[PDB]
DNA sequence: TCTCTACGGTCATCA
DNA sequence: TCTCTACGGTCATCA
């Protein structure tokens, strides 16, 4: 019987992110751990990891759970990404988490510019 | 039978402005008129006019010919507008040949302020 | 917990 | 008679 990988100790897994993010996970550990286990929308992929839309809507590239826009119902479905597949991506990107800071600094004086 | 409406002559219409762009022309006058019946690729389109992917995709706002790309036929086909339907959005978009004359002009000055 | 495309302008590859 | 979207940024809509 398999335990959650971070306490070693559950067996009963969050069934979001087993489910969709193919996690043997824990709810308790995924709130101790939002470093890793946290969900993002799609508009804090772009703005906290500079993704792009090509990138995040490879289903080959990130596992995603959809939502009805909690705005509006009629308004387009919310995407919720978890960040350490995210975060493991943008790295690789940008060169780990210090090559990352630099194009925030990058894009920070780019608009005190303009 | 219905005469082509630019010579009032003949009968026998061009195939595609009939069949494709709904006109009744004939192969002649097309060619007696670029001004209206030329046909222009998407790309002259975005060049010479100042239109835009949105606008030239929209089936009910242009009809359109494909043909297989002339570079390879492995690429994306090619696409035709007539230019009469071409020109007239433009117009309407521009405020007449004067305005995109002056669009050209300021996409121009654009580019040279681009040294 | 929001999202998508529209707008400049353009090189590349199918590219 | 070449076409597509990829990139930087951002606002309006549904929007
Ligand atoms: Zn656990
Ligand atoms: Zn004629």
């Amino acid at each position: 019987a398999p335990k959650c990988i971070e306490c070693h100790i559950n067996i009963e897994m969050d069934p979001v992110l087993h489910d969709v993010f193919k996690l043997q996970v824990c709810k308790q550990c995924s709130k101790e751990h939002p470093e890793k286990y946290a969900l993002l929308t799609k508009t804090e992929c772009k703005e906290d990891y500079f993704l792009t839309d090509p990138e995040l809507n490879d289903e080959d590239l990130f596992h995603r759970l959809e939502k009805p826009n909690p705005h509006s119902g009629t308004f387009a479905r919310m995407q919720l990404f978890v960040r350490c597949e995210v975060e493991a991506f943008a790295f690789k990107k940008w060169g780990g988490e210090e090559g990352l800071d630099e194009e925030w600094q990058r894009r920070e004086e780019g608009k005190a510019h303009r």
